[PDB]
DNA sequence: CCCGTCAGACGCTGCGCCGCCGGCGGCCGGAGAATCCCGGTGCCGAGGCCGCCCTATTGGTCGTAGACAGCCCCAGCACCGCCTAAACGCACGTACGCG
C-alpha cells in the first residue's frame, strides 16, 4: 500500500496531520472528530494568505 | 438815529476734502536647510541544498457517543378588559455655554 499526505487530498497547504495530533495533545476534548482539523487548517490557510 | 424787519455779510460751527501716515494685508523672491533621491560599493544571510529520521499515513476494530424516534407537557404567547401613573406638551428664564 501507498499512503498520501491528507493535505494534498483536501488540496490545501497546511498541515493537517500536523495539526490535528495538536487538539489530541491540546485536551479541548476527549474526541475530535476526524472532520474538524480538516475545516480548522483550511481556515488557517485562508487567514494567513488574506494578510501577506 | 436807532430800532425794526428783512436782507445781506461775517463768524462760527460742522463737514468734507485733502494730504499724510500709518498700519495692515497681501504677495512674492529667494536664500538655505533641511529632505530626497541617485549612483557606487560590499557584504552576510537569505536561500538554497543535502542527510536523515519520527511522525504522518495505512489497515484493522470495537464499542460507544450520538443520532433519532418518540413522547409528555409546561409555559410562552394571545388576547382581553380596567386601571393610572406615566408620559407628553409647553412655558419660563436663568444659567452654562461659548466667544
Amino acid at each position: 500500500a501507498k499512503a498520501k499526505t491528507r493535505s494534498s487530498r483536501a488540496g490545501l497547504q497546511f498541515p493537517v496531520g500536523r495539526v490535528h495530533r495538536l487538539l489530541r495533545k491540546g485536551n479541548y476534548a476527549e474526541r475530535v472528530g476526524a472532520g474538524a482539523p480538516v475545516y480548522l487548517a483550511a481556515v488557517l490557510e485562508y487567514l494567513t494568505a488574506e494578510i501577506l
